[PDB]
């Protein structure tokens, strides 16, 4: 089931959706065809009339010589105080989106998909401290993700 969280993963359960809105830089990702080779990736989150979120993915594609966007819609699968969502880019075809770690300042987030082949480190800044990087890798490995799969995404100052 590609719209539920991975078995045996803790999801953030005191989620304040309003503080999560705005722009997040992608620090690291497990690669798949949608993202592979994209640089300087951000995700931008905004509230919709219908209680879902707009998710605008932006990345630089060196082979095409262009910036490209993916326009999606995210909805909470349960209460909006549990950071368990599902995202679609076309039609009723959803993937799981789960915030599994978040600092009290809503400045750094570990986000996974519906299984352990999907994981992202995200930051309000394009670079993170070695201390924040270490905590992210510790949380991910404790939840059973193979962090050797990370691609460290090209960002200004990386």
């Amino acid at each position: 089931s590609s719209s539920t969280p991975p078995r045996g993963v803790t999801v953030v359960n005191n989620f304040d959706c309003k503080r999560y809105l705005g722009t997040w830089y992608e620090i690291a990702r497990f690669d798949h065809r949608a993202e592979r080779g994209l640089e300087k990736v951000t995700a931008t989150y905004s509230l919709r009339d219908d209680g879902g979120l707009n998710v605008i993915f932006k990345g630089y594609n060196p082979d095409r010589g262009m910036w490209q966007q993916y326009v999606g819609k995210a909805y909470f699968t349960g209460a909006p105080t549990r950071a368990a969502l599902k995202v679609a880019f076309f039609g009723p075809f959803y993937g799981g989106y789960n915030v599994i770690a978040l600092d009290r300042e809503y400045r750094h987030a570990l986000v996974c998909g519906p299984d352990r082949d999907y994981l992202w480190i995200n930051s309000r800044t394009p670079t993170i401290s070695d201390e924040v990087k270490q905590e992210m890798l510790a949380v991910a490995t404790r939840e059973g993700f193979d962090v050797s799969k990370f691609i460290w995404v090209q960002q200004p100052g990386s």
